[PDB]
């Protein structure tokens, strides 16, 4: 059990926002838990309109995973 997920995750809700979209812990946490998070974001882009490449970027500038740790 490593708190490596949640690390994860709080960037992945601050991401979220910077695009309006509708974060969901469950959802989030259910879809790493059956496929990776490239797919996430290839699947909501997909819906959405975006581009995953373009949530990547964002994903990349997360202050929750740059002060976030690993057990």
């Amino acid at each position: 059990l490593l708190d490596s997920y949640e690390a994860i995750l709080s960037g992945i809700e601050e991401t979220f926002a910077q695009f309006s979209i509708p974060y969901d812990k469950e959802k989030v946490r259910e879809f790493i838990f059956k496929y990776s998070v490239q797919d996430l974001l290839v699947r909501v882009a997909e819906d959405r309109n975006l581009d995953v490449e373009v949530l990547n970027q964002v994903r990349a500038q997360s202050l929750a995973e740059k002060n976030a740790q690993v057990v």
